[PDB]
């Protein structure tokens, strides 16, 4: 069952991805534990940055020998990549693998390279320029400032986001590893808020970087790396609620939830996304993101039913909207909305969600008999 | 809303009680608290001892001055009695108020007396025989043993019940209080299990007591006092689940749950009752108790729906039964049933129950539209 499911799900994610000219494949590996690992390949839309669907989940337990995880892990990725392309196919070309590599950078790249896959990878540590004999940060820091830029870096805790000023620098770079030369992007916070550790990124990518415009697209894309964590979060919640409230179905159901933490991710997005957009001037987008139907995330049954269920409720929420829907589902989950945010939590969502799910059993039950 | 509800509910309890020749009104006052009081009048069937419905709920908070509760409380009862008879009416005659009085015995009795209400009251402490100038236990203990008898006294903790041997003694007795003379029943355990505190009851009642047969009916009826605690328990659970998981609706909803902890009480009974019966030889009863439909506790919607929902499930459970139903609802709540008891807990019940409730929203939702 488990894997076969995935394939199915995946399939869905792929078919959905064709309807778009360019997309980003965000990926990370995580520690999901009970009271083993999961590398996930999440895909967004490269224009509205709206989540499209989860492309793949690499599951594996803890590398038995102590320090043998870093190897067991470092190949799970490959496996995935390997299986992403397999799934995606030729769309692959429309995909910019976004991520962070703490290790085996080399690999990833050679791997990405042989296949001529697009990407952006932020290099977590210090590597070396084999043609400058100079450190990345170094070589790169010696380049002439390409120009300034301000992005919106997230902030966690409770929480709005913090706008950060950036000083970019572009460059080509050859790693030691296998004499792999490629373009780097160096971004340093300018006047970082008080006490806040100054931002500083060193991205390597397939993508152009000659001009400030070119380097932004990179800095930007990257900036959209954090999305996967959310997925992760929305998941571990709707999960650690079912494993906080409930066999053989343990590694199974999660695989489900994964595809269920998506729709929620896409229900919250219906609202947040738009907001984000504006803040960056992009109106058309937001305008399209927010202007989504429900049919996008929902199901007629889930649509009709969630309709009756949530009757004397919408205000700003356009009728038949994803936005609406999200909201309904929030309420059903208990969206009081004190602080006036319109930003329901994962719990409420999962609630109203699972809830929207029960009543369904009803409706569906009737409907069936209603015939037979 | 709150009280008006009760009245409604009550009404139901009354109308249901007419269909029976004799009934017992069990009553107790309880401490329901959050993280004030409730005297409840629960009614059973005096022949199968199957719960009929809750007759009344006396609600009141803590008597502000310290030791002023015992007075505030001691009149809440009256209030109830007063309001039970009001509700019941002439059926009153078919009712044997069963209970335990730690205080104001006198009152209760005078009260019961003036109205010519039937009853059995166990006198928790030592009062005095004003015509024997001898203590109850005393006077009574001087009487000749009327004969032996074995009943089934419950056992708590985790738990089957403990059969206890009894040595009865009958008698008339006049209290000091208002020169109130009435019949007493003295029951003492014979060879009580090891370490177990020996049983010993001193009941006062309207009922006959001359012959062993007459005294049993009393000892028996009484023995059916514990039922109210269950109600209480089934309630505080399905409650402290909704107050463990969730305003203005706090004192309201409970009043509901009260009428909802009944049906569950009646769903468990569908099984337990029968068992109890047999153990006491009474077959016809059990045979009728267990032979109940669902329509008794359920609703067509809840019946049909709980039907689909629980399809590939029954075995011993006769089709269309309360028993069935109970079981279904248990499962829906998660009745694994390891120890092989067929004795689901209050939690499972409340679960599958509340659950049976969600899906309903479905079904009912469809059904409505299905038309409109």
């Amino acid at each position: 069952s488990a894997e076969a499911i995935r394939k199915a799900g995946a399939m869905q994610t792929v078919k959905l991805a064709q309807e778009f000219p360019e997309l980003l494949a965000i990926e990370d590996t995580t520690s999901l534990s009970y009271r083993w690992w999961v590398h996930s390949v999440l895909l967004l839309e490269a224009t509205t940055f709206r989540t499209v669907g989860l492309l793949h989940q690499e599951w594996w337990m803890r590398p038995d020998d102590p320090a043998d995880a870093d190897e067991k892990e470092s190949g799970k990725w490959l496996a995935a990549a390997a299986t992403s392309r397999l799934r995606m196919g030729s769309m692959m070309s429309n995909v910019i693998a976004v991520c962070d590599r703490e290790a085996d950078i080399h690999a990833y790249l050679q791997d990405k390279l042989a296949h001529n896959e697009r990407f952006v990878v932020r290099s977590k540590h210090p590597r070396k320029d084999v043609e400058s004999g100079l450190y990345l940060y170094d070589h790169l820091k010696n380049q002439p400032e390409l120009g300034g830029y301000q992005i919106s870096i997230p902030q966690k805790g409770v929480r709005p986001a913090r706008k950060a000023s950036l000083s970019l620098r572009s460059g080509r770079i050859t790693l030691k590893q296998g004499n792999i030369t490629l373009n780097a992007v160096l971004a340093e916070e300018i006047n970082p808020p008080k006490g806040e550790t100054p931002l500083k990124w060193l991205l390597l990518t397939s993508e152009p970087v000659e001009s400030l415009a070119q380097a932004l697209r990179v800095i930007d894309i990257y900036t959209h790396r954090w999305r996967i964590e959310e997925f992760h979060k929305a998941w571990k919640t709707g999960a650690g609620a079912e494993r906080q409230r409930m066999p053989d179905n343990l590694e199974r159901m999660v695989s489900i939830l994964s595809f269920v933490a998506v729709r929620l991710l896409q229900l919250r997005e219906s609202f947040t996304l738009p907001q984000a957009l504006r803040a960056q001037g992009l109106l058309k987008e937001a305008e399209h993101v927010e202007s989504q139907s429900a049919e996008t995330v929902l199901t007629p049954d889930e649509c009709q039913l969630l309709g009756y269920l949530d009757k004397g409720k919408r205000k700003r929420k356009e009728k038949g909207s994803l936005q609406w829907a999200y909201m309904a589902i929030a309420r059903l989950g208990g969206f009081m909305d004190s602080k006036r945010t319109g930003i329901a939590s994962w719990g409420a969502l999962w609630e109203g969600w699972e809830a929207l799910q029960s009543k369904l059993d009803g409706f569906l039950a009737a409907k069936d008999l209603m015939a037979q």
